[PDB]
C-alpha cells in the first residue's frame, strides 16, 4: 500500500495563524474582556531605521509605478531574515510596529539567565546581518536591539467580533528605554536583564548616566558548545519545531482546521486580510502607496505596569474607539505600550474603506475620543496625534510570520506629535488645511524639533467646535 507524503498544509487557520504569535495561537483565554495573564520572559526589541526615508524615495518618479511593490519587496527580504533568526533561536514575534519588531521568549523564571544568553547569541546574529549589505548605493539601513527580561503582563481586550493583545510592565517599558539608548549595530542590556544574566559569558561596557549596559562580545567559557547549551535550553521551550516537524519554523504551520479556535484568531485579524486570506481578493491588492489619515491616540496611567488597574481602562477605552471609528470605516491598526502610555494606532481610508470627507471625520473622531477617553476612570491623560499623507500600506514580516503594517514619515509625525504635545488634540498642515473646517477650530501651535521627523510643517491644536 502506498504511504504519498501528506500535501502543503495552507489551511485558512494555519494563514490566519501566520498574523498572529504563538502567546496567542496557543493562547486559549477566558471568554471575558479583560483578560489578563502573568508570566516572566525575555523581550528584544528590534528597530529598522531608514525605511520611512525608504518610503519617502520608493514614493518617487525614480520605483516608476511600483513604489509599494518594490518597498514591500526589498522590506519583506531583510524583515524576513530577522524572523528567521529569531524563530530559529526559538523566540515568538509578538507584534509588528512599521519596521520595528518586538519578540518574547516566555520562559520559567529559573531559566531566565540561561535564556538572556541565547537572546543575546540572537541579537548578535541579528547584527551580523547587516555588517554587510546596503541599499540606495551605500549604507543607509542597520538595526538597533534593546533586550529586557522580567515580569511581564498580557491584556486581551476587545468585543464580539474583535480583539486586541498588549504586553505591559516594567520589562515591557524596560525594552523600549534599552532600544532608544542603543546606536546603530548596539545590543542594549536593561538592567534588571543585566543583572538576572550570565556574567562570565557576556562582555559589555557602561552606558553613560544609564544603569543600561551595552554588549560588547560573547566570551563563552572553555567548556561552552552554544549548540548544546540551546539544545538545553529547548527543553523550556514550549512550541520549538522538533521531531518530525524539525523543518519548520512554526509548530503553527502545523494548526489543523478547528471552527471554534479559528472563530477566536480571526477577531484578531482585519477583515480585508481574511478577504485574501480566503482567496476572494487579489495578494497584491494589499500593498500599496495610499494616502491616509493617522489618528494616533495615547493613554497615560498613574501606574502603566499594573495591568490589573489600566485594563479595564483600555477597555472601556477600546469599546468607545471601536464605535467611534465604525462610522467612518476608521481601523485600530495596532495597540502597544509606547515609553510611557497604552497607544491606538488608528487609521482612516485602508484600501476599500475610503470614506469620503476624510479628514473632518478624522478630526470629529479625535476630539470624541479625547472627550471620553478623558472622563474615564484611571486614564491621566489622553494625547491624540492627527497626521495625513501617503504611507506603506502592507503585509510585512515573513511568510510564517507576518502582519498588515503602516510605514511612513506621516506615521512617526502623528506618534511624535501625541508626546511632545500631551493632553491635547494636534493635527498637522496637510489635515488643517484639507479639512477646510473653520479657523478658529484651530490653535497654531509652537515649532518643536522631533525625534524622527525633519519639518513637520505648521502643527496646529483641534480646539473643536467651541470655545469651551
Ligand atoms: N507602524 C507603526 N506602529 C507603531 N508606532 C509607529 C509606527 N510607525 C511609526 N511609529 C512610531 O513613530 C516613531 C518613529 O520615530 P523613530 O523611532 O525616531 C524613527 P527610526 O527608527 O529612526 O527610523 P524610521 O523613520 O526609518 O522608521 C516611534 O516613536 C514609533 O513608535
Ligand atoms: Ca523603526
Ligand atoms: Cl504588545
Amino acid at each position: 500500500m502506498n504511504t504519498p507524503k501528506e500535501e502543503f498544509q495552507d489551511w485558512p487557520i494555519v494563514r490566519i495563524a501566520a498574523h498572529l504569535p504563538d502567546l496567542i495561537v496557543y493562547g486559549h483565554f477566558s471568554p471575558e474582556r479583560p483578560f489578563m495573564d502573568y508570566f516572566d520572559g525575555v523581550l528584544m526589541f528590534v528597530d529598522i531605521s531608514g525605511f520611512t526615508a525608504m518610503t519617502e524615495k520608493f514614493s518617487s518618479a525614480m520605483y516608476m509605478d511600483r513604489g509599494a511593490e518594490q518597498l514591500v519587496e526589498i522590506l519583506n527580504y531583510h524583515i524576513s531574515a530577522i524572523v528567521e533568526k529569531v524563530l530559529i533561536f526559538g523566540g515568538d514575534i509578538l507584534k509588528f510596529a512599521g519596521d520595528a519588531l518586538l519578540a518574547l521568549w516566555r520562559v520559567e523564571r529559573k531559566q531566565l539567565k540561561n535564556i538572556i544568553t541565547v537572546v543575546i547569541k540572537c541579537s548578535l546574529e541579528i547584527h551580523g546581518l547587516f555588517e554587510t549589505q546596503e541599499w540606495e548605493e551605500g549604507l543607509d539601513i542597520r538595526v538597533k536591539i534593546g533586550l529586557a527580561a522580567g515580569h511581564i503582563s498580557m491584556l486581551v481586550f476587545g468585543d464580539e467580533t474583535h480583539s486586541h493583545f498588549l504586553v505591559i510592565g516594567q520589562a515591557v517599558d524596560d525594552v523600549r528605554l534599552a532600544q532608544n539608548m542603543a546606536q546603530m549595530n548596539d545590543v542594549i542590556l536593561s538592567p534588571n536583564c543585566w543583572q538576572l544574566c550570565d556574567r562570565s559569558m557576556i562582555e559589555i561596557e557602561s552606558v553613560p548616566d544609564q544603569r543600561a549596559v551595552k554588549v560588547n562580545f560573547l566570551k563563552p567559557p572553555p567548556n561552552f558548545n552554544f549548540d548544546e547549551f540551546f539544545t538545553k535550553c529547548t527543553t523550556f521551550m514550549h512550541y520549538y519545531p522538533s521531531g518530525e516537524h524539525k523543518n519548520l519554523l512554526r509548530l503553527a504551520c502545523t494548526l489543523k482546521p478547528d471552527p471554534e479556535l479559528e472563530m477566536s484568531l480571526q477577531k484578531y485579524v482585519m477583515e480585508s486580510i481574511l478577504k485574501q486570506i480566503d482567496n476572494k481578493q487579489l495578494q497584491g491588492y494589499l500593498s500599496e502607496l495610499r494616502p491616509v489619515t493617522i489618528v494616533f491616540v495615547n493613554l497615560m496611567f498613574e501606574d502603566q505596569d499594573k495591568a490589573e488597574e489600566i485594563g479595564p481602562a483600555i477597555q472601556d477605552a477600546y469599546m468607545h474607539i471601536t464605535s467611534v471609528l465604525k462610522i467612518f470605516q476608521g481601523q485600530i491598526n495596532k495597540v502597544f505600550m509606547f515609553d510611557k502610555g497604552c497607544s491606538f494606532l488608528c487609521v482612516f481610508g485602508f484600501p476599500g474603506e475610503k470614506v469620503p470627507d476624510e479628514l473632518t471625520h478624522a478630526l470629529e473622531c479625535a476630539m470624541d475620543i479625547f472627550d471620553f477617553c478623558s472622563q474615564v476612570h484611571k486614564i491621566q491623560t489622553v494625547s491624540i496625534g492627527v497626521a495625513s499623507g501617503i504611507v506603506f500600506c502592507g503585509i510585512v514580516g515573513h511568510t510564517v510570520r507576518h502582519e498588515y503594517t503602516v510605514i511612513g514619515q506621516k506615521v512617526n509625525l502623528a506618534a511624535r506629535m501625541m508626546m511632545y504635545y500631551p493632553g491635547i488634540v494636534t493635527c498637522d498642515s496637510v489635515t488643517y488645511n484639507g479639512s477646510n473646517l473653520p479657523a478658529y477650530f484651530f490653535k497654531e501651535l509652537p515649532k518643536k524639533v522631533m525625534k524622527g521627523v525633519a519639518d513637520s510643517g505648521p502643527l496646529y491644536q483641534y480646539w473643536g467646535r467651541t470655545e469651551k
